């Protein structure tokens, strides 16, 4: 049994709800939290942007520190750092942007990083300003991800489209 509360069951492994990730993870302090990540961890929009502005820019600070003596992640690639006042860790997961032109099939790549956690709180890869289908980035993370994945997502009608809409 955990904690989460109030999502529809997907699969065996994938959960979803309509909410928004930076109060579910206030709310449930999750041992993982996902951002939606760039490879230079620079948190300035999107899911990234929400997270580090509810951490008051201490994962910024923190990721800045990350870079600087590690250099940029790959695409398709993350790192675990503090998870501040949101959760335990931060998975820091790198999708393919595709209003950078990077190559979709990065994506599955980026959620199996997620097998490496037994449960996660995650946003849908490479959705949103990221510019990839989340459709497709559902379809993606159901078809990889075998640890247990609490997917939120940020929009009512994009959520009520990706549940009328799965396969
Ligand atoms: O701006 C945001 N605040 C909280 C959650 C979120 C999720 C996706 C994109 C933006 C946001």
């Amino acid at each position: 049994v955990n904690s989460f509360s109030g999502y529809l069951k997907l699969t065996d492994n994938v959960y979803i709800k309509n909410a928004d990730i930076v109060e579910e993870a206030k709310k449930v302090k999750p041992t993982v939290v996902v951002n939606a990540a760039n490879v230079y961890l620079k948190h300035g929009g999107g899911v990234a942007g929400a997270l580090n502005k509810a951490t008051n820019n201490a994962m910024q600070v923190e990721s800045d520190d990350y870079i600087a003596t590690n250099g940029p992640l790959k695409v398709g690639g993350s790192c675990v750092l503090s998870g501040h006042n949101l959760a335990k860790h931060c998975l820091h997961v790198v999708g393919p942007n595709v209003n950078k032109g990077e190559d979709i099939q990065l994506l599955k790549s980026a959620y199996e990083n997620f097998n490496q956690h037994e449960v996660l709180l995650a946003p849908l890869l490479s959705a949103g300003i990221f510019g990839a289908d989340p459709i497709h980035s559902l379809r993606v993370c159901v078809d990889t991800v075998r640890t247990n994945v609490y997917l939120a997502v940020f929009d009512k009608n994009l959520y009520d489209k990706l549940v009328s809409s799965f396969l």
